[PDB]
Order: C-alpha cells, then structure tokens, then sequence
C-alpha cells in the first residue's frame, strides 16, 4: 500500500503496464511521457519506448514534443490576461481591433475565387473567437469549399505565412456560418494570437515568454526549438494501417527548428511533460504556482465554464467530427473542453474535467472536483487513431482510493 | 504583492492605469471616482480627472455625483420598510392605493389625447412597480405614442412637475401592455416614491433622511444641493460624435440646486462615493452597517431574487433598449438586476450579482458569492455610451487571488 | 436592541401594532392569537382582542379554537404512523383497504341521482388521497353537480353524520376526475381519518390522544370541547360586507359541545395556540419534541416534498379556488403545502415553507431553511376574506437580523 | 442507548413484527433472514420462520439462499475492475471483443428459425450490456418472437447450457431493438461474465472467488453449493393463488448443488447475508472493505450515477414490466438501479439510492445520503409477487432520529 | 337580416341593453355566484349558432343550468319570453362568447 494524495501508486503502476501492452510491444506508438499530479503532488512520471526509432533514442523526462493545440489553451490565458487588464470585452466585434473584417460575410456557394455568400446575423465577437463560434474553420477539415480555399492559400502553414498573412487573407474568405449560431475548430486560436500581439505591442513568443513561461519556470517552451536543446526534440510519426505508423518529421531537419515567420497561437509550440505540468498545475492552483500568478482565479474560472449557447455540448452545435460520440457531454469555454454530463460522455471523470489535446496525441485534463492532472505526450497523428486518453482516465481514476 | 481580503492591490491599479488609457487621457470622460470593498474592506478609492473641465477642479472623494436611476435601489428599499411593517401586499392592486388607477387601460392605438385602449387581463399590482412590469414607459424610451404623451406632458420632469401630477395624468394615460405580461423601464420607481409617501404620511425626502440616510451616516445624499455644499456638486457632460464631450448641466444653476416641487424616486438623488459605498456594503451585510438596520436580511433576500416570469432573463420579457445582447443572462427583482448565467452575460463575475446604474454612467453591484462590490461615479450622460462597467467587472474579478 | 435566536421582537411587537391598526380597531376581527419561535425558542405570543364579542370575554393564551383544515396535518402524521410499521404503501388502490370502491368512475354529467361516469385510467391510491388528487371534493366547494350530490347528502357534516356513512355514501359517487390527474380540496383526509381507524383497530379521537397527543403534552386539543374547559373556547364569527362580521357559532350551544358521532380527520379538532404550536415544534425538530417521537425524522421530509406531478405547483394541477394567484410557487406533500419558488409566490419567505390553515382563518407554517414557525389563530370564515396569514410572514421574515 | 448510528431499534423490531403479521403467520413467506446496517454498524439481524417447511428447519443467519439477479452487481464490479486495468472502453462496440457479434440485426418480424430483420443504427457497446439498453432480452420476458426463440434455444439455462453457447446462440437472433434506443431487462450481464472470462483469462468462479469473494472474506458465495454447505442451503418457493406457495427447488438434488456448466453472471450466485452484507459495506465504503479494495472509489461512483439518456427513469425507456409504476422516478447505471426522484416513487428513501434484486425476493439496497443498508433474504418466486421490499423501506427510513 | 334590421357581428346588448355587463360563471351556487369578464360581448351570430354562453335548464351538468332549473327558464307557470330575457341578465354565462359551443336557450 504506497498512497500518495489518495492515490494508490500501485493502481497507477498499470499505466506503464498498459501502454506497454497495448501501444508499445504491439509498435502502435514509438513512446510516451506519462505525468499524473494530485493536491499538487506528482504521484506519477513515466518515460516508455523511443522518442526517435531511427536513431534508436529513447523517450526521457527532459525529452521535447510537438503539443500542437495544446497551445490554445496557453493563447486563451495570454489573451486573458489583457481581458484583466480591460484592454477589450468578450461581446466586442472582433472588427474593432481588425477593421477590414467589419463586412465578413456566410458561404452560400461556388469555389475559391469566385464564392457568393449571404450577410449574418450579427458580426463576429472576440468570444467567437475563443470557443470556435466564429464561423472561422481549419484547412485539414477537408469538408467544405471554404477549407478547400483555406488550402489552396495555405492559412493552416507553409513558405512565408505569418498571422499578418492569416489576417488579410481572411479578410476576403467566407465563414461556414452566422457567428455564434454553430461551433467548428477554427484557426480563431491562431487569430486569437494575432490579438495578443495587436493588444501587448509585443511578438507572440515574447508575450508568451514574458508573461507565463519565464514566471512559471517552463525553460523548454518555444516556436522554435534552440539548436543546443534539438538532441532532446522526438520524432513525430503519422499513423499506417495494420496499427503502425512511419516517420512525419525527422527532429533534425524540422520546420519547429527553423525560425519561419509563423507563430501559430494554435498549434505552434514545443514543450516537454515538465513544462506542461507546471503551467497545468498553476490552473489547478487557481492561476497561481510557487508565488508566479499567470491569471485571476475568477477570470480562470471563467474560462472553464460552458460557454456554448443554452449549457449544450459540443455534439449538439459542432459540425466537425467533433459531432461524433467522443464529445456527448462535454462542452466548451474560453478555450478548454469541459466536461457537463459523466455517464453521457460513457468515460469516468468528473462535471468540470477540463482541458484539450494536440493533433499528434498529445493530451492533458484537469479534473477541479477531485484535484487531480494528467499530462500525456506522445508523437502520433491523427490524435483521433486510438482512444488512449479515455484508457488512461480509466486507470488514473481507477486509483482515487479515499 | 499587498493584499487586502484576497485581493492583489497590485491588479486593482490597473483600474486607474485604464480610465487613464482608455477614456481621460483621450477626453471621453471629464473624471472618475472608484471605490471597491470586499469582506466589509475597502480595497480600492480613485479619484481621477475633472468634475468641473470649464473650472478646472479635480475629482475629489466628497464630490457629488448626479446618481440618478441608482435612486431606484433606495426608493426600492423604502418601500420594502413598509412591506416589512404589513402597511401592503406585493400581489395587492395598486388602486387599492390609487383608487383613480382602478380602470387604466392598455394603448391599442391613437395619438394623445384620441387614444383607443382595451382592458388588461388583470389589474396592476406593487410587485408590478418594483420590476417595471407596470405597463408603464419613460417619456425619453421615444419608440411608442405613449412615450410621445409622456413627453408632451412632460412626466420625466419639468416646470411644475410634482409626484401628485404624475399620479393624476397616468391616471389618464394607457399602458404599454397588460400588466405583468412583459418588461419596459419606466417611471413605476417614482410611483413607488409616491406611495412611500401615501403609506409613510412624509414627502420623501424626510422619509429617506429619517429612515435610511440618517442611521447609514449618509450627510451627502439629497434630492436638493445645500449651498454649502455646491463647490462639491460635479459638472456633468453628454456625449459628442469623435468620443468626445460637451456640457450638460452647470453645477451652478442646476435644477438640482433648486427645489422645485419634484421627488423623483427614480433619478433624483445626489450622492458621492462614500454615502453611496454605506448604502451597497448595508445591503452587501445584509441590511446592516455599524449596528443601523435599513431592512430585515430576509426580505433583502427576496429583492435580490429574479421576479420575472420562468426565471427568464431582461431580453426574454424586455420590449425597449433592455432587449439587447449585454443584458443576456441578467434577470431583475424588487429594484435590482441579478446576474442567472454568467457565461451567458460574456462578463466575468458571479450568479447572484445585484446592482443597477443612473443615466450619466453611474454604476454599482455587489457579487454575493465574492462579499465583493465596486461603486463607479462619472457624469457621462447617457450610461449606453461606453462599456466602462464591464471593463472594471474584468479587472476586479481580475484581482482576486484566494 | 432585544434579540432572541436572531429575531429582533421590537421589529416583532408590529405584528400586534398591525393586527390592531388593520383588523381589530376597524371590527374586521374578534380577537386574534399569535405565537412566533425559533431554533426551539418562542420569541412571541399575543393574545388582542375577544374571544367572545357578546359576552365580552378577551382573548387568552389558553383560549380554545376551532382549527378546521389544521386537522388535516395530524391526520396525515397520524396515517404516516402506520406507514412506517409497514401497514400499507402508497401506491396501493385505496379500494384494497375499502373493497366498496373497486368500481368507483369519473362524473361524465346528470344530476344526482342520475350520475353518468366513466371508466378512470387507474383506481385511487392513499397517496391520492393524502393529496387531494383522489379525485373526491367537499360539498362547500359549490362548484359541480357532484358537490351538489355532497351537500344533499351532508357528507361534510349534520345528524347522524359517521366516517362509517362517509365512506358508504362515497361508493356511490362518482369522481370529479381520473384520479391523479388533477387536484382539488376534498373529505379524502376524513377517509384517511377512516383509514387510521381501520388499521389501528382504534376510534380516531383515540388514536390521536394515545399516539399524538399525550406524547407531545397536548392536553387542550379534541374532536369534543369537555364541559369543564367550555368556558375558554371562543366564538366563531363570519364575513359581513362592509367588512364587518357576525355571530356564527355560540361556544355555548356549538356542535363542537356536543359528541355526535362524527370525527373529521378533516375540520373537527378544537385546539390552542400551546398545543399547536408543540405540534408544529415536533415538526420543526424533524418528529420529536422533549424526547416524545411522533414521526420518524426521514418520513417527514417524505410528506414536506412536493407530490404534484413533474413538481407543479397547486395552480398548475388545482381545478378549484387554490388555481389563484395566491397559490402561484406552491406545491403540495403528504398534507402540507409546499413553498416551491419564493419570487413567483410574491411573498417573503423560503423553499421548502410548508404548513396549512382552517376555513375560520387559523393559519400555521414552518420554514426549515430558517428553523422558523408561527402560529396564528383567530375565527373568520371564511380564511379567503383577508390576507392576514400574507401581512404576518412579511413581518415575521422582516424580522430576521443574523 | 436505544439507538445505534442514529436508528432507534426499538423502531427496526417492527421488521420482525411486519414480517410476520403480513407474510410468515399468514403462510406467504416460508422465511425471512434481514439485515440492516449505517455508518459500517450492523443495527439489526433477523432470522424468522423456516428455510425447508418440508423438513421443518428453521432459517439461521448462515443459510444460504438463491440470490438470482443480485448476481448482476458483483459481474458488474468484476467487469469494471477490467476498465480500471484499461482493459476495455464502455463506448466500445461489442463486436471488437465478440467478433461474430458485428452483424448483429434489428427484429423486424417473423417466428424463429425465419425471422426478418433491420440494420441497427449503431453497433452495441459495452455500456449497452452494462445497462441492458443492448437490445438483447430474457427467455422467460414471455412478450415478443425473439423470446420466444431464446426459450426454444433455452437460453436462460438448461441441460448442456455453457456461456460458450449463449454467445454463440445470441449471434444468429435479432435484436429488440436498435442497441441505446429502448431498455430491456435481458442475459447481457451473463455476456458480461463472458467478456471477464474473455479478458481475464480465468473462469467466471475463479474471477469471483480470486478478486472479489477472498478479499472481502465471502466464504459462503459460489455457483456450485459446495455437499458439506447442502444442510444450510434452503429450500426455494413459488408463488400459488390465495397468497400461498409451493416447493419450487429441493435443496437436496438442486441443480444448484451440481456443477452443470454454466456459470450465470446474471442469475448463478448462492450467498448467505452475511457475504452479501460484506459486498454491499464494501460499495457504501467506496470499494474498500477492513483494508480490502474490490473497486476504486470514482469508478464506483460512475457505476451508480443514472445511464439511462437525458437523466430519463426505466418507465420512460423500459419496453417490459420495467414500464409500471413501482420503478417511477428510478434510473440505471453500470449493473444498479438509482433512485431520481423520491416523491415520484411514492416510496420513502434518499436520491442516488441504489441497488437490485432476486426474481426469488432477494433485496438489497445503499442509501449513500443516509449511509445506511439493507440485505433482505427470502426464498418466493417472482419477486415481483408482493411489495415487501417497498414496506421494509418504510419501516427503516421510519427508525431514522438524527 | 334581409331587411337590414342587423348584423351578425353586432353585439346583442344594442338590442337588449340591459345584457350590456353579462359575465361568465367562475364558481358558487345561485344567487351568489362569482364570475369574470368576457373576452368579447355576445353577438347575434353566438345566439344563432349557441356560441352565446347561454344554456339549458335539462342539461343537467353545471351550478348555471342548475339556476336556469330553479328559475323555470325552460317553461313553467307565468313563464314569458320577457321573463327569460329579464332573467338571463342577472345569470352568469357557461364561458367567454364564441370560444365553445353548447345546446341552450339562444334560440
Ligand atoms: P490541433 O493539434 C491542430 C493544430 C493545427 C494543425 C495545422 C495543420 O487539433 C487536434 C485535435 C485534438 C483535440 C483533442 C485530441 C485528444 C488527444
Ligand atoms: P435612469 O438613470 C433614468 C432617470 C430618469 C431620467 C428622466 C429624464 O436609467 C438609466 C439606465 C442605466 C441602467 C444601467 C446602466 C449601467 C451604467
Ligand atoms: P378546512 O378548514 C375545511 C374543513 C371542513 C369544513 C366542512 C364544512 O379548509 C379551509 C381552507 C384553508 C386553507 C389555507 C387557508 C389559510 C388561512
Ligand atoms: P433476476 O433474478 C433473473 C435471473 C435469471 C433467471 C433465468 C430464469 O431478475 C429478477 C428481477 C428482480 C429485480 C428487482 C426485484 C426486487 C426484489
């Protein structure tokens, strides 16, 4: 019996023994770093397998991952922090910060350049922005004429996009709805980004730099990886059929090593499972960690609040496959997912359980009823391919035993 | 980091940093006076600017604000003193009272004086009055012919203007619509005034002075300036095209400086800052301040409950202005808005937060979860205008830390 | 400053200022007792006025009344005795304890005796009755041809009137509705009274006095005035227009003297204020008082709960006079009301208020959210005439100061 | 001190009283064994009347009964120590596990072996079974042409009956119903006991016995009634007209005291109060019994939480005899009923109280508000005979005094 | 009709003026019987289809028809038409005019 917090560390021990099982031996998954805190204790750390196959390097603590829209959450608490300051309101048109989109306008018909649309309801708000009911969408959503335009002028990446280039060319594109009357995942956390530097006067990485990763003490958090550090950088690996996977990018001669002119508020960042930690445990904490505040406890309690029209979960307005059973109670705020309904979402958790993942299976969750975190990272796309993260919450909730 | 009952003092400057930024030093405001309490504390007190631009004098702590529809609160309360004493019922007939009311009737059509009306469904009660569900109107709301007769009798104010004429031509005048059935802000409040009067057998002045003013320590709260007093009074402004603007009334030779024979319980009042704070932090204690009670805890309650049909919001049951986006999730009892859904509202702040705000910008509310209440004074006519109240929302639940 | 268990009784003497100002000094009322505890604590009792105009005779604290409908809550505790040594369930058809309503229907038209029915959806059950939505109604109620039959045949008193013909004459009546689909104000508390009886082995008088009564130290409370205690029991008066009253009852040559056979479950108690209050008191402790049980602690919060359908509120259900805006936010439980929204009800006071009155305006409630209860006896029929019971709980809750 | 953990026992003798007054006396129940416990305190424990009326043996607290259904929440608990190894997933189609399973089809109509059927909506999940919204039924549900089909295929037991061949059966029959759509009380759970079979690699018996039985000291609970046990076992009764009953199974020569081959997760288990009282202390304890865990806490708290869609009760779902007014206002979870709505139940008892029973009377429940049990044992088939459960509920709630 | 003489829309109070304040039953038994206010007066076209509100005395079923019964308004010694008309004035209506239908005297 080792209980630490409440938590019997041999119940957790079945985390290792179930990536082993079911990921690792069976090569589903090149590695993963597992970290599980509770009451502010780190009762769980567990580095498995090899971060680069190729060159037969292993997974470490100190080993760096592509978190990919794990970074919405941190650009939602940087644009926060200005909401604290009264620098804008959430119920604002974003077209008073970004005038040439006062005439955006809703996708009737036709293809890129010619595509007719109709006048919506109402403009679109900053708080569109920050729980993807802008009406904005994502290149790779590979559903509609409008992401078709959003891939033929590259908005989602690629030679020479910046967000100055985001912003203007958004400014001629259609939206896939009336803002506010639907949910679809959005580059809006990108646009959300382009607002911080708009608000602080200051470059996306430095805002981030300044005014949460130096006060929380995450030295491994950045756009670009260092030279120095690129040792540490994973492999990312992209899924086959038959359960395995194949190189998507080699840590050497990676973009996430170049300094581009593109820092994406939505999926730009690489970190390692400390980093993350701290800056999740400081939001467990209330928005404070070891005397460093990166926001207010009521502003952070803001945030995690469904923010979807009449408390609905993400099924209920999404569009996407984010309509799909996964996401049956569970809604959305500033954000983060929140979980409304347990028995619902057919995982066990609790009312509350927040956070978000990255498209390359990394995830993370805050659960406030029980005090409890979990940071997983791993570098498999799509994050779709396999149910892991609800594996997890299993077995970690399997080890609440008071 | 000084902190005074959970709250960073640090965070709460940047109250003062942002009426500088975003409305002195551009000229939209003349000056501010802020005050925020939390836990019976005083946190937070802020003069800023000009009460007199053409004079050249600051905003000083003692200066006198045109309060205006924050006398709504306290004409409320009044009355809810004699509610408390079983001098009336809520669900009483008003012309029980006002026997001349018995046949009002609701506007079908016609301009003043030719105006066809049909019969209510049922008479207009006391409860009605306190929640502006009277079927009474503004004469300034310009949207109905009713309003257009209020204006032409000059039933907002005027040469000659008393309550007892008020009463007489209402008694003449049509409803907006069948009590009870919908929402409009109107001059119920003054009515409410009037029958303080009626059941108290004192002018309202004298009732307020003896049975509110008096026990709070509130020498600065008046219907009428002393002289003495009048280098203190604040010069208040209108808005001017450009975010600018121009002078409104004079200090010197104001109507406030006059007694003329109207008591206005819905704007008539002068107060400052600190005579308004023992007001907000009775109620915030629960009708009590150092020992002097205004109303039972109890029935201070039942104010601060939402009093509108199916706990709906203002937008479900508002015809006017009331209708609109930034009063989503906000509901109104017996003289106070109350905060139903905070993620609905798209400001930050908590279920249960009560206030109300006058005309020229003037705003107050006490978040009862927090023990936390902000009194804001300016003199910008009209309080649409900015999104000031909100910003300061944003930065003071900012700046709670526990 | 006197305060006792957070009630200021300065604030509690209007209680008396207003009985006298409103009811006694203008003859609306006779005489009035008013008795006011909480947190086991009684912190007022007033007896004003006469309790025998034409003898001349005050008001004492001994003073006995006719409680009518209070009757109906010992009733209910009394059935509720039994229901918890497992003698029948509420589910069960009323017609297993009474075979002779199997084959009870619902009134389709024609008068008695020429009644044509039909079938009901399903039989009666006690919970129908401990409920009032049998289905049954009282003769007084003057509203249908069934309570036309009621009133020919005295089945809510006269000579020679037993539960024993009650319940063989009900047999042959046919329901004003399917039972439990509507609700309305009927004898089923007299035929719980029956059903007492029935599954005790014992006469209700006897029941009461073994199992209620004598535990609880109410000496003073019977279905019989004793000749010895005749001198303390007050006259009953009823309404006059003008809002005068006039003699309805003598004390000396009342029904109540005499001990015809019939014992109402449902109106025939005489009791005082110190009896009923020890009830109530019982009530308010969750079932005991000074170490006499009458009612398990978890039974009672079964019958405090709202047992309308979906938890509708009386009005919502009420085909009778309890459809009005008095009853608006009320509900009903195993014979108490229910306080179900506090706002809709337009009177002070919290969720979860339950208690009842007599049609000769005795009127009692407990408020467990404030360990709070009154109980106020007077003798006007009938308890519709004024909205004293309303003008008390203002008063009372105004007195509130913690 | 007449009282233990809050309950008067003096209240509890009324069981033994009830008990025989209404049911041994009156011969409808050969005998009773019923125990009750709060806060880890046993409170009362009562053998009466006899186990074999055959052989004149009296029932002691060591006799073993035929528990049937009250199997389902130990295979519940056995599956779901799987989910916390991250075994399986509850949203997971069955399919994945039980491969020829994937065409599973909807009935449509038809009599067995030619029954027309439709394409379900979905695939069944794991919760499906765990809920019996699978759409799998009961032989003996005597409704529909597909049980007719499983009592032609005895499916519900038999000579040579293994689960092999229930899982193999089930795979050519159509279902009730599109899987999540409907409820219907069915073998699912028995499937259950397959797939701990499938994922344990160990025998049903042996899962039991290793995981749950030793560890929580149930040294009497077994499928097979071990020859020197036989003297203990009791005699099973049916239920005959005129409230009598008849031998139903011999105790000598039961199919009970063989080892036929198959192992019933669903209604197999024969257990004495003591074992089952064990079982049940440990769930009101979290899943954790004089320092034994069967099951996490969390996990254990989703098992009890409503499954049933939109927070819905088994009538509002349930296609069978599940429909009828005894189960208002109760839900579902992962092998549970749970108490929604107490006045709707019209019986006595706490919100979230959850448990199940035996089709031969076996009762047991956890009022997790109350912290309080009941094990109740008898031996009639069908449970559904007579309400006794429903009194006992009465009796107990009724002897609560805190 | 055919003459001019009325209208079917018009109210029947412009030709009985004293049924001008008819009011529709609420509850009570004759003579003390509450009522309310009708949304609309009683039109000519409400007598001709028994839209009125009116009733029968033998229909038995409500506390209205139960006063038509005590009063003889369905015939009964010295009973006239201007009895009926003086009669009714002073008897609450089963319900609002033109919101239901039933069988009566309108005729
Ligand atoms: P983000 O990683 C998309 C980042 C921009 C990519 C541009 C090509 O979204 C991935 C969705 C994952 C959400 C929750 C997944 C649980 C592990
Ligand atoms: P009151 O100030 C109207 C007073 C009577 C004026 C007669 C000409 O209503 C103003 C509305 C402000 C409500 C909330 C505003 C937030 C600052
Ligand atoms: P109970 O007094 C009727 C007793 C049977 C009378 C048979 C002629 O009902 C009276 C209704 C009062 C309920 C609440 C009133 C508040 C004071
Ligand atoms: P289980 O006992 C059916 C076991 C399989 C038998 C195959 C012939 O279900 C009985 C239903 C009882 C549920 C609740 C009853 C309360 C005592």
């Amino acid at each position: 019996s080792n209980i630490i917090a409440g938590m019997d560390l041999n119940r957790l021990d079945r985390i290792a023994e179930h990536l082993d099982r079911a990921y690792l031996h069976p090569g589903k998954l090149a590695g993963t770093m597992t970290l599980v805190a509770r009451r502010g204790e780190v009762v769980y750390c567990q580095a498995q397998g090899l971060r680069d196959v190729e060159r037969q390097l292993p997974v470490e603590r100190d080993t760096l991952f592509r978190i990919y829209s794990m970074t919405k959450p941190i650009t939602s608490i940087a644009l926060m922090q200005l909401y604290e300051q009264g620098r804008f309101l959430l119920d604002e048109p974003v077209h008073k910060y970004i005038p040439t989109w006062k005439n955006l306008r809703v996708y009737k018909t036709g293809s890129h350049p010619q595509m007719l649309t109709t006048a919506p309801q109402r403009p679109m708000t900053i708080r569109d922005l920050l729980t993807h009911q802008s009406g904005l969408t994502y290149g790779f959503m590979n559903r509609t004429n409008v992401d078709a335009a959003y891939r033929s002028l590259k908005l989602d990446g690629g030679p020479g996009h910046t967000l100055d280039r985001l912003i203007d060319e958004l400014a001629r594109l259609p939206l896939e709805f009336s803002p506010g009357t639907a949910w679809n995942y959005s580059v809006a956390t990108d646009v959300c980004g382009y607002l911080v530097q708009l608000l602080s006067g200051m470059s996306l990485d430095d805002y981030f730099s300044k005014h949460i990763f130096q006060p929380l003490g995450m030295p491994d958090t950045f756009f670009t990886v260092p030279a120095e550090k690129l040792s540490r950088f994973a492999a990312c690996y992209e899924y086959q059929p038959g359960d395995s996977f194949s190189l998507q990018d080699d840590p050497q001669g990676s973009a996430f090593a170049k300094a581009h002119g593109y820092l994406s508020g939505g999926g730009g960042l690489v970190s390692c499972v400390d980093d993350y930690y701290r800056f999740a445990q400081a939001l467990a904490n209330g928005g404070e960690l070891d005397g460093a505040r990166i926001i207010g406890r009521k502003t952070l309690e803001f945030m995690r609040m469904n923010h979807l029209p009449d408390n609905k979960g993400l099924p209920d307005v999404a569009i996407g496959s984010f309509s799909e059973t996964p996401y049956d109670g569970t809604g959305f705020g500033l954000g983060f997912s929140v979980k409304l309904d347990v028995a619902k979402s057919q995982t066990v958790g609790s009312v509350g359980e927040y956070g978000w993942g990255g498209m390359a299976s990394t995830n993370f969750f805050i659960d406030p009823e029980e005090d409890l975190l979990m940071v997983f990272m791993t570098q498999l796309i799509p994050s779709s391919t396999y149910a892991v993260r609800q594996e997890l919450r299993a077995i970690i909730n399997g080890a609440l035993v008071d």
